[PDB]
């Protein structure tokens, strides 16, 4: 036969675990640096408030849809 062993399986489909406090990330975990963490740890830095899920990084940083959004605006653009 196989040498070893053959024959196992799994469906213990849960949930993405916050690679900062390891518990369960309910909600959209926040991606960061290829790791699942909560959107809540972290806070904006230009206002302040607290991340979400859907936080985009900055150099490092991480900041609000709101924030960000309010980033890449600007009148006559040249690509
Ligand atoms: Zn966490
Ligand atoms: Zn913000």
């Amino acid at each position: 036969g196989s040498s070893g062993s053959s024959g196992e399986k799994a469906r213990g489909l849960g949930k993405y675990i916050c690679q900062k406090c390891h518990a369960i990330i309910d909600e959209q975990p926040l991606i960061f640096k290829n790791d699942p963490y909560h959107p809540d740890h972290f806070n904006c830095a230009n206002c302040g408030k607290e991340l979400t899920a859907d936080a985009r990084e900055l150099k490092g940083e991480l900041y609000c849809l709101p924030c960000h959004d309010k980033m890449g605006v600007s009148g006559p653009s040249s690509g």
